[PDB]
């Protein structure tokens, strides 16, 4: 899991660095095993007519989390990206943890984090609603409205442009807080009925299908690797539909 030997880390936006370290710290002592991505993917680079895209992939699994994926990326010199999803094992009915950070020379442009529902009623489990409410409403000066496919995210979803360092740190700490809640709930979660497992499975499939509608990600991938490679990456590596 260690980020100390990452070639990208030293060159990424500081907020992305802190988030990557936080996520790695949350996962480090779990009962991890490797999760083999398609073609045993780790590092990948590509270029067509413009800038090069470089991606480093780390991916694990535990009994509660089917797939725990941390991706770090850079387009050319200046655009940095962090992607992370923890895909739950439907048996336990846990929500989906996700975060996405995009940064350029002007600073972080997008910071998104959520614990996303998998229940058919589109609500988080009661224990999560309670814990998340207790954190209080965070103040951020530059909130961004989610795109329509973003109906999958919970009412606790953050989507901002950080205005300053105070806000960058407040966002990172809130993701820490999400992870702490999530890891704890994973150990207390009652395993579920076959019908309930099916319900949660469908929520996760819908989440992936909706995430694949993000043309921001797709355009970045297509400009470095082309349409076919991007469709494979989005549907097989990033947001794989379990089935
Ligand atoms: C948990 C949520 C979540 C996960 C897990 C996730 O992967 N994305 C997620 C969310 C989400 N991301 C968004 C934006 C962008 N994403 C990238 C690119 C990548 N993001 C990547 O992960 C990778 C592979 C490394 C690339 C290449 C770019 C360039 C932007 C534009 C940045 C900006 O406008 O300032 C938006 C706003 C969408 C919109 O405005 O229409 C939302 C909602």
């Amino acid at each position: 899991l260690s980020l100390t030997n990452s070639s990208l880390m030293p060159t990424l936006n500081p907020m992305i660095q802190q988030l990557a370290l936080a996520i790695a710290a949350s996962w480090q002592s779990l009962p991890l095993k490797p999760y083999q991505l398609p073609e045993d993917l780790g590092y990948v680079e590509g270029r067509l007519e413009g800038e090069k895209l470089v991606i480093e992939n780390r991916c694990y699994q535990t009994p509660q989390f089917r797939k725990m994926h941390l991706e770090l990326a850079k387009v050319g010199k200046g655009l940095d990206i962090l992607h992370c999803v923890m895909f739950p094992e439907p048996l336990y009915g846990l929500p989906l943890f996700g975060c996405d950070i995009v940064a350029g020379p002007g600073g972080v442009s997008a910071a998104i984090a959520d614990l996303s529902p998998t229940q058919s009623d589109r609500q988080l489990p009661a224990a999560y609603q309670k814990s998340l409410a207790e954190l209080g409403q965070p103040e951020f000066e530059q909130q961004r409205e989610l795109p329509p496919w973003g109906e999958i995210f919970s009412e606790y979803c953050l989507f901002i442009r950080p205005s300053n360092v105070t806000e960058e740190e407040r966002f990172v700490q809130r993701v820490v807080d999400f992870l702490q809640i999530h890891c704890h709930q994973s150990i207390v979660a009652e395993p579920l009925s076959e019908a309930q497992t099916l319900e949660h499975r469908q929520g996760q499939i819908h989440y992936c299908q909706q995430q694949q509608k993000n043309d921001k990600t797709r355009r970045v991938l297509e400009k470095a690797f082309g349409e076919a490679w991007a469709e494979r990456y989005m549907s097989q590596v990033l947001f794989d539909v379990i089935q």
